[PDB]
Protein backbone atom coordinates (compact mmCIF):
# COMPACT_ATOMS: atom_id res chain seq x y z
CA UNK A 1 0.00 0.00 0.00
CA UNK A 2 2.33 2.83 -1.23
CA UNK A 3 1.67 6.52 -2.20
CA UNK A 4 3.10 9.27 -4.38
CA UNK A 5 5.15 11.92 -2.69
CA UNK A 6 5.03 15.45 -4.01
CA UNK A 7 7.43 17.95 -2.38
CA UNK A 8 6.94 21.59 -3.43
CA UNK A 9 9.18 24.53 -2.78
CA UNK A 10 6.60 27.26 -1.95
CA UNK A 11 7.15 31.02 -1.53
CA UNK A 12 4.51 31.40 1.23
CA UNK A 13 4.22 28.37 3.50
CA UNK A 14 1.37 29.91 5.49
CA UNK A 15 -0.67 30.70 2.36
CA UNK A 16 0.15 27.23 1.05
CA UNK A 17 -0.97 25.37 4.22
CA UNK A 18 -4.15 27.40 3.93
CA UNK A 19 -4.74 26.47 0.27
CA UNK A 20 -4.01 22.73 0.71
CA UNK A 21 -6.27 22.46 3.75
CA UNK A 22 -9.11 23.64 1.53
CA UNK A 23 -8.14 21.59 -1.52
CA UNK A 24 -7.88 18.38 0.40
CA UNK A 25 -10.42 19.03 3.20
CA UNK A 26 -7.90 18.23 5.94
CA UNK A 27 -5.20 19.93 7.98
CA UNK A 28 -1.52 19.21 7.87
CA UNK A 29 -0.07 16.19 9.67
CA UNK A 30 2.93 18.19 10.70
CA UNK A 31 4.01 21.82 10.85
CA UNK A 32 7.45 23.24 11.65
CA UNK A 33 9.02 26.47 10.53
CA UNK A 34 9.83 26.31 6.78
CA UNK A 35 8.10 22.88 6.45
CA UNK A 36 4.71 21.23 6.45
CA UNK A 37 3.25 17.89 5.36
CA UNK A 38 -0.17 16.43 4.68
CA UNK A 39 -0.90 12.72 4.72
CA UNK A 40 -3.86 12.37 2.37
CA UNK A 41 -6.04 9.20 2.34
CA UNK A 42 -7.93 9.71 -0.97
CA UNK A 43 -6.14 10.25 -3.21
CA UNK A 44 -3.19 8.45 -1.52
CA UNK A 45 -0.63 11.26 -1.30
CA UNK A 46 2.14 12.61 0.91
CA UNK A 47 2.32 16.32 0.24
CA UNK A 48 5.48 18.06 1.38
CA UNK A 49 5.65 21.94 1.47
CA UNK A 50 9.08 23.41 1.80
CA UNK A 51 9.40 27.22 2.15
CA UNK A 52 11.69 28.70 -0.48
CA UNK A 53 13.73 31.77 0.44
CA UNK A 54 12.36 34.38 -2.07
CA UNK A 55 11.50 32.49 -5.28
CA UNK A 56 8.67 34.12 -7.23
CA UNK A 57 6.66 30.97 -7.69
CA UNK A 58 6.03 27.42 -6.52
CA UNK A 59 8.26 24.85 -8.06
CA UNK A 60 8.95 21.17 -7.72
CA UNK A 61 11.48 20.26 -5.04
CA UNK A 62 11.37 16.49 -5.62
CA UNK A 63 9.06 13.61 -6.17
CA UNK A 64 8.86 10.26 -4.42
CA UNK A 65 7.16 6.98 -3.74
CA UNK A 66 6.49 6.25 -0.10
CA UNK A 67 6.54 2.44 0.55
CA UNK A 68 5.42 0.50 3.65
CA UNK A 69 8.79 -0.76 4.93
CA UNK A 70 12.57 -0.70 4.38
CA UNK A 71 12.23 -4.13 2.83
CA UNK A 72 10.30 -2.54 -0.09
CA UNK A 73 12.88 0.27 -0.32
CA UNK A 74 15.64 -2.31 -0.82
CA UNK A 75 13.64 -4.27 -3.47
CA UNK A 76 13.13 -0.96 -5.32
CA UNK A 77 16.85 -0.13 -5.04
CA UNK A 78 17.96 -3.52 -6.52
CA UNK A 79 15.33 -3.43 -9.28
CA UNK A 80 16.25 0.21 -10.30
CA UNK A 81 19.99 -0.62 -10.24
CA UNK A 82 19.27 -3.67 -12.36
CA UNK A 83 17.30 -1.69 -14.94
CA UNK A 84 20.43 0.47 -15.53
CA UNK A 85 19.61 3.56 -13.40
CA UNK A 86 22.20 5.52 -11.35
CA UNK A 87 21.04 5.19 -7.70
CA UNK A 88 21.90 6.67 -4.22
CA UNK A 89 20.89 4.82 -1.13
CA UNK A 90 20.47 6.32 2.35
CA UNK A 91 19.82 4.47 5.66
CA UNK A 92 18.60 5.86 9.02
CA UNK A 93 19.01 9.23 7.61
CA UNK A 94 17.57 12.20 9.38
CA UNK A 95 16.46 15.07 7.11
CA UNK A 96 13.08 16.81 7.43
CA UNK A 97 11.86 15.99 10.96
CA UNK A 98 11.88 12.19 10.18
CA UNK A 99 14.28 9.22 9.75
CA UNK A 100 14.23 7.43 6.40
CA UNK A 101 15.61 4.65 4.36
CA UNK A 102 15.59 5.84 0.74
CA UNK A 103 16.84 5.29 -2.71
CA UNK A 104 17.26 8.29 -5.06
CA UNK A 105 17.21 8.55 -8.89
CA UNK A 106 16.94 11.53 -11.28
CA UNK A 107 14.96 11.60 -14.50
CA UNK A 108 16.60 12.60 -17.75
CA UNK A 109 15.42 16.17 -17.39
CA UNK A 110 16.87 16.39 -13.90
CA UNK A 111 13.77 15.89 -11.67
CA UNK A 112 14.68 13.87 -8.53
CA UNK A 113 12.73 10.85 -7.22
CA UNK A 114 13.05 8.94 -3.95
CA UNK A 115 11.61 5.60 -3.03
CA UNK A 116 11.46 5.74 0.75
CA UNK A 117 9.92 4.63 4.03
CA UNK A 118 9.57 6.94 7.05
CA UNK A 119 10.96 5.14 10.22
O1 LIG B 1 16.58 15.75 -2.33
N1 LIG B 1 16.55 15.67 -1.11
O2 LIG B 1 17.33 14.92 -0.53
C1 LIG B 1 15.63 16.37 -0.28
C2 LIG B 1 15.29 15.84 0.97
C3 LIG B 1 14.41 16.49 1.84
AS1 LIG B 1 13.96 15.67 3.55
C4 LIG B 1 13.84 17.71 1.46
C5 LIG B 1 14.15 18.30 0.23
C6 LIG B 1 15.03 17.67 -0.66
O3 LIG B 1 15.34 18.21 -1.85
CL1 LIG C 1 8.91 23.26 -11.45
FE1 LIG D 1 10.89 15.47 1.84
Amino acid sequence: MSRVQLALRVPDLEASIGFYSKLFGTGPAKVRPGYANFAIAEPPLKLVLIEGAGEDATRLDHLGVEVEDSAQVGHAARRLKESGLATVEENDTACCYAVQDAVWVTGPGGEPWEVYVVK
